[PDB]
């Protein structure tokens, strides 16, 4: 049978601040999607936050984009802000949900969705991504290990099912254009294009051999709404292995280096992201509860649950990086956030301007007095001794 | 009296892909065992899995490659496959069962057997291991370590009842002979099979002094099923301990070097083996669950659940690599793993191509033009021109 | 007496690729410099490099900006362009000189140029800083934490004569304006501009209780000549220390934390900069020959050479990061290198669009099919099936 | 003009046993190029060693497979076997020397060529390896990386001349064919050859914009002499850098992974690629003096000399591994070497059996008993009980 | 030929104290034996220290235990004594000089012999090891690694002609008993024996094969002179490498852990052997300067010089402890030193009573009050009042 996964993820309350969720949003969400599930509207769902992130994941045969489970989830995430957040006074209380009145299609609107269709296979595992304080391109670079380098799946050398590999679809999120690239063969027009991970963001990947839908990663266009941009908020992202597709394990490969993605303290420094566990993973209550953020409102982490879809049941979560392989990932991580924090307010470690999601700069240059460079240095003594005095 | 211990092992499904299996498994495997006990098919049992590998552990009286036992773990991992594997979907549910019918021994149709049979002792202490993502001669290290080498077991230098060694059992496995080799006086003829862990693995370990059995390892001749090679899938291993033979913990100082072993992704590569604990271990159930494989469907890993015997019962388990003495190894496997990942496809990371469990070896020799090396010289300059222009 | 210090720095040729320069530049740079001292040009002077940077170094009583001094190091970096380099052949021979002729000031021209006057204290000690494979921006932090930060220079605090600050002079490098601020009052308007390493870059430091000169960093407003843009070429730093100014120790502990700084590899990249030992002081030949560039170009490296003036005469230089306490700032430098560098063509490693020195963007667009988005999303079916077919 | 860059190389006689060599072989060694170049045969040469291999670097017009060239490295090789190895009794003296009479080409007699003939660049900087205590195959790894992995040489993703990629010349030892395969493309076919770095070895890389040649490793397909395999002795490598070629930093970045490689003890082990610096670089007399090899026979280790080239004159050689930054990979690869040594006589430490040097295993088959394993099972107990009596 | 190859060492001065030698020891030492080689009492020699040890190694052809080479090196120690210590009053000048007349034979006169007379062969390379604060039995734990441990030399296994094992020979140095044990049969029996480092010394090993003598390490029975004990002062030791012994690298191998030793400060504590570089070696001038000991007069080092010999004469020597990856096994042993030394004066870190060098406990047994343990315990509050009041 066809079977839609879709994760439908947004920020709608902190706890304290920006560290956590409270775990009542959480009961209450799984508690709405139950209900649901009873009336059929969808066929099985799993809750689950990273950071002050919630993702609702549901499965359903409704196909993607569809109005009746964007509308589903708009409806969770009104109530949880209505009931749980308002009511707590949490920090950020519906911050993502940024118009009214839900459209039809909830792109747009503040939550992000990553979602696919397609053939239930004989075995279809899949897993699901959190990942919080920071922005869709922290996937571009583990989505081209696990789909392009050999040095992260060896099924591209040495399964002859994988050897034609990948078409990647990229979103130019300022100018709104999509870009089709395959690999091997454009690998490095690609890395051209999504080393800047704060514009060209991957969004789908298929497989070359069959079109089959290999991974989808929440990202939209940037557009305004009130003071703000969305578009790129925290993102999830839903990635289908094996048989032709990377194993389980290359696809958590491509998370094995903490790379240093944007985001982390105001959405304005770089820091590494880090691969962690859950709190605690509850599959008969459908609910799992991610790491807290802590220094630095960070470091930014990913999370990772496992499942096996049966007629569109979700047996799972597995927390997949719950292995003292790991740890070492994660020790490298925190080392890496003691040593870039020890930077301060400078680039690298704090963005490129065009890239802040904060800004004084308005108000500095506002307060603090040009000079034209060239009239400048004739006067320097003048200025100095002007400032002395 | 005297009792068999059987270990009987198949991975039948795993959760996800084959990062686990699904608790459901052990459950059901245990449930099935406890009828077998009531009925007096065994004595006692316990279930366990290691990665997506599951350990039926059964002591009984009817003496090793017994029909009944042997089609008794059959029937177990037959109908684990039929009501839980396909019902929900699980990656290679039914993998490691290779026939449509039960011929009256299990060796062979895919699942591995380790058992031992003996006078039981006044105090009978046995250790369990179970690897995934490796194959039997990951033990070959392990095994002479604690019966030949007095760097990790003391009792050989300084237990006088341990002087005179012990007898291996090497199975060839490519052309089907037995070697029987007897330490210290064959040591490095033995070193000169077994250090090729591929093809020469030790299969029992006798104590030369009375012949009594001191340990046993899964692994079966090479034969082709479909596509598939069986014989050396993930192993078991029994090890009877002190009195005589090494005590418990020479047999677990043999495991304090996590050394790289065959297996790991694909069944393609080398990596080292980490000695990781159980998640939990339930001595009311009888049934214990071992740690997941994660980065790389792995790296390998080794559990260790130690038992007390008398009268056949078996008191325990006891997880052995749970100690701060052996987290120090895992940290060293977590650390050696990052730095072998690093090398991507290239031997010795990726496996020597006649050890392959996968190739597209041929599918390349099929697309790629190869020239004579002699007149290849003659003309470089042609080809190369040509492949420019 | 009054005296004036200039450090006039080039890339003009190097020895191999960009990776050191060739010992004879040096040679003959100096000879050259012991002529015009001979003739009473310049008082003293001191030739060095880092990586392929040269720096001339020279003492004299012609004040900032002056034609003659300016000239005397544009004829030497000509000829020994035309000497050795071009003799040589060497990698990137003349590349740092950009007119064809001599207009009376070196800045703008390719050489870098820092330089103060100021009457000789009692006691005047300074040190130079050369930093290869990096920008002028890179001694943006070290600059502000020198002058600035209180965990960094305890003179601030317990040194009354320290306590009024700072004036900073920022140059805004694209649209040519200056900007002078004092700390402590202006610090986080000051850390607003400077924090964006590539834009706003500190030239002059001036103490605020007499308007002293305490440093100087080679910057100049961005230009373009033939495909090059010029301004932010490998920088040179000269700074004063003690009495009112931060202690030598002060100003060496900004360097103590090797923060990442845009360059490295094709000016395109980020890592860390490592405070490097010299090869060679030969105090009597007024020559040093400091550290090679080898992993991808780098990583980024800065020398530092103290002085004792007296009339104008150099006694020195000193290597300042020579001491066991530095190995283990390199030690942490080359392993945020090794880090840093498995992120291969992404941001944050990989350098913002704007600020990239290197690009095949252009490249890129113009082979690539770009859909609109709007459209895209209608078709994507067909798309990916003409991908596939 | 049109130059031939050769390095031909042999080990002749070590100091003692495999570790070095004697430093008077270097010194003949260069006295006699001295008096090729006076006479007219060479225009320029450098003479080093890396354990107890001696690289004779050679710059002339002869061209590719010369005759003269190849027989002056053959006398220069018997007269310091003949005059210095012999008189001083040095372990395996004129070891690599195979036959008696040079036939017209020094390629299958023992020494290792690697040599390129193209038109020497405005610059033209180029490096040589030499790597002693493993096999060609042990720079398959690196040369893929610097010409095909984005994450090693960024060039190939942002600089627009090195889009269209590289060609590989893939020589199958075994079989004496040749494979060109072409990157991007066909990165995942190449991988399939290379990583078995036994077999299928890089000989040479061209570019693919122009067929320019990039790089020449030393190969042959394996012949047998006497007991003796030769193609895969110590390999030396030459690499062309800059403008459309890789940069000398992305040429050594391949270079900072110690990966491990084949040879070690008595060529039958894998160890890490420590790379090393020279004792000693005298450009004046041609001469640099490499690293032991101590524990084990090694670790292997390979050296870096970069030269700039002008009218075919040798401008160097410079040490490119002497960086901080590299000390970091020396000291991973000396904590490699220990862990792995700790495996002792196992794969896959030891080599698989048709990859070792060594072998014992004719006198071992000859000594121990082999059963049939059909009847082995039957007899078991009569079989022990006979061990044991 | 025949040759034999002495190696004689004694303590005969330090400076300061027990740190190191005075540097004019060597030179007359060295000038003394050239005059011996120009009578033609020796063939060719090297003088070298390791801490304030010298070895006088010495080749010649009057075979072993030789009246005029052991009286040769008596009056070379008896000079420097004179001529050099008692002038400048080095710390223990002339002190193991414990006759005052030569009897014919230095052993057991105080300095320590290690020698061998053999066949020179076609290729002869030999190694010579000093060891300083440590006791003969501290090659022990190397001796039987090199010769017997198949984790450390890879020829016992994979070297058809080494297959056949080593015999040790072993002095009981207290009851003046020697054993013979062949391995690899006798390996426990022998480690039962050597095992007990103090009192069962390995003195020399040949090889099974044909006998040929393979090493000699230096030590004597105990015998009493004045206050002394003598037989266990520091040790030197001979190996003889390649073609069925093993390989230069597997003799170092041997000395890549650095176990704890006895010895240290006082000849009363156990710390690590650190493998130590010589601070210079002059093969023109016959002498190598040996490292210090510094802390707790150590950590004990053992330095080795590789030769090959002709005709007796000696080419090296050549630091076969000079590489990267020892220095990991020296950082390991610094870590080690630092962590036991907090143990102060506890046994293991002090020695078993009866292997103290160093005794106050007569002193403290006479003046300390020892009550029965009987009487005591009636009258333990009587006592404690007494001792409180
Ligand atoms: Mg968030
Ligand atoms: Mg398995
Ligand atoms: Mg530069
Ligand atoms: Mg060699
Ligand atoms: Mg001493």
């Amino acid at each position: 049978m066809r079977v839609t996964v879709s994760i439908i993820k947004a920020d709608v309350g902190g706890f304290p601040g920006h560290a956590h969720v409270h775990p009542k949003m959480l009961e209450y969400a799984a508690a709405k999607l139950k209900e649901a599930q009873k009336r059929g509207v969808i066929i099985d769902y799993f809750v689950y936050n990273v950071g002050d992130d919630i993702s609702l994941l549901m499965t359903h045969t409704k196909g993607e984009d569809n109005k009746d489970i964007h509308g589903l989830a708009w409806e969770t995430f009104k109530e949880v802000t209505d009931q749980i957040a308002k009511r707590f006074k949490l920090y950020g209380a519906g911050q993502d949900l940024l118009k009214d009145a839900f459209s039809g299609n909830i792109r747009g609107m503040g939550p992000q969705v990553a979602e696919m269709e397609f053939e239930e296979r004989p075995s279809e595992p899949i897993i699901a991504f959190a990942a919080d304080k920071t922005e869709p391109g922290a996937f571009n670079l583990p989505l081209y290990k696990m789909f392009a380098d050999p040095f992260t799946t060896a099924g591209l050398v040495i399964d002859p099912s994988m050897h034609e590999g990948f078409i990647f679809e990229v979103l130019d999120v300022v100018e709104h254009k999509v870009y089709l690239l395959k690999t091997p063969e454009d690998a490095y027009s690609l890395l051209g294009l999504i080393g800047t991970t704060g514009r060209y963001i991957i969004r789908k990947v298929f497989r070359r051999a069959d079109g089959a839908p290999a991974a989808a990663n929440s990202v939209e266009r940037l557009s305004l709404i009130a003071g703000r941009y969305v578009g790129k908020d925290d993102p999830v992202l839903l990635v289908r292995a094996q048989s032709g597709l990377p194993a389980v394990g290359e696809v958590l490969e491509a998370f094995a280096h903490p790379h240093l993605v944007h985001g982390w303290m105001r959405g304005s420094h770089a820091g590494p992201l880090m691969p962690a566990r859950f709190i605690s993973v509850d599959p008969e209550r459908r609910i799992a509860i991610g790491p807290k953020m802590t220094r630095f409102d960070g470091p930014p982490k990913v999370g990772a649950l496992g499942f096996q879809l049966h007629e569109g049941y979700l047996e799972g979560g597995v927390d997949l990086f719950d292995d003292p392989a790991f740890d070492y990932v994660r020790q490298t991580a925190a080392q890496i956030a003691d040593y870039i924090r020890r930077m301060g307010p400078f680039q690298p470690h704090r963005l490129p301007p065009e890239e802040m999601e904060y800004t004084a700069l308005p108000k500095i240059l506002a307060k603090v007095k040009p000079y034209p460079a060239d009239q400048y240095e004739k006067d320097r003594k003048k200025y100095i001794e002007a400032v002395v005095k």
